[PDB]
């Protein structure tokens, strides 16, 4: 394996090098000042809280904030190194960062999938009106979140196996 | 004593793997598992918790801290007598990247119970801390399990005699 070998590595680089536009301009508008981001950019967001209808970026609870402080603290430095490494390929200094990573983000999305897909959004509940009603909608934003517990977990499986590293 | 500081670490991280089984099994999996599961003495005995230092995520469970629960039950639970022989016994290289993987994991879970317990409003969905000195006292009872795992990853990033 080394042309699949190096193709998984391009394929983290832009994971890595994307999720530094995503991290920045969409994901920490819920807890940095909004006075931070253009008028467009907050537009925006606000466009796919009513599109996916997600409860979580639209008044962020105090455990999802602290998941959003932990990406600008310590996933948001590590996307640069991260990026440069898997284009270089080779470096050998970046398994044991990467499996730190892996499991930390895998880690945060297990209880935001759980959330989306079992907690009830009614009435009753404390979200009062926002989230997904149906089934078809619950997926509809699975789908948004989904990508970032797959590719994590594809490099942690990655990380521990390969003798390269 | 002659035991050292690097030994008497893998001896406290013995214990505290090997102690965290009768806690997780007899009173965490509480959240998760059904009533009879548990004698009444237990069931009651953490209500007494409940109730004196008014936790707010043990008396009724939000689903982001039932999934961490399942966690427990899966994946970390499994892990703790492997991980209490290992540091027991001493020198077993094969546990660096497998405890890695749980302080990781250990110190995200706790990451939100923290921030929840110090900083959020549990005024307008049942009872919850009020005071700065009833949130300091549920933060006592939590912290443990966030500072042990950082101290074992901590002591497996750098130790050579694991790498
Ligand atoms: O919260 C995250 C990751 N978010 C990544 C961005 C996504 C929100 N989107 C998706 C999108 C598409 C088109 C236009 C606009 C948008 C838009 O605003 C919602 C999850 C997270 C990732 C890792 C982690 F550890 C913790 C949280
Ligand atoms: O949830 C935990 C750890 N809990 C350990 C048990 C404690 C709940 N207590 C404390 C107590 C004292 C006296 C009588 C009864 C009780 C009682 O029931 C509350 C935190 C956790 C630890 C690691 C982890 F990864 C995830 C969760
Ligand atoms: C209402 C909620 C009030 C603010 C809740 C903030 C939580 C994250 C704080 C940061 C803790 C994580 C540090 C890494
Ligand atoms: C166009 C407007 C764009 C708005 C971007 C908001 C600024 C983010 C900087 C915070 C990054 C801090 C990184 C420190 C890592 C610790
Ligand atoms: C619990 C929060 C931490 C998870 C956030 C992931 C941070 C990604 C990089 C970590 C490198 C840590 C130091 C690596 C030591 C070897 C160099
Ligand atoms: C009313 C709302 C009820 C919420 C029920 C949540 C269950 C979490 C179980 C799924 C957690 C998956 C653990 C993954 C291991």
């Amino acid at each position: 394996t080394l042309g699949a070998r190096r193709g998984l590595e391009w394929f983290l680089g832009f994971y890595f090098l994307s999720h530094i536009p995503i991290t920045l301009l969409m994901d920490l508008q819920g807890v940095l000042p909004r006075d931070l981001y253009p008028v467009e950019l907050r537009n925006l967001q606000q466009w796919y809280i009513e599109e996916f209808k997600d409860p979580l970026l639209q008044t962020p609870p105090a455990w999802f904030k602290s998941f959003l402080f932990c990406e600008l603290v310590f996933q948001l430095p590590f996307f640069p190194i991260a990026a440069y490494a898997f284009f270089k390929g080779g470096c050998k200094w970046i398994r044991t960062p990467a499996i730190i990573y892996s499991v930390h983000t895998m880690t945060t999305l297990i209880p935001i999938l759980s959330t989306l897909l079992l907690d009830d959004f009614s009435k009753a509940s404390h979200f009062r009106g926002q989230g997904p009603k149906t089934f078809q909608e619950r997926l509809f934003l699975i789908s948004v979140y989904i990508p970032y517990f797959l590719i994590p977990l594809i490099l942690l499986l990655f990380m521990v196996r390969n003798p390269y590293y």
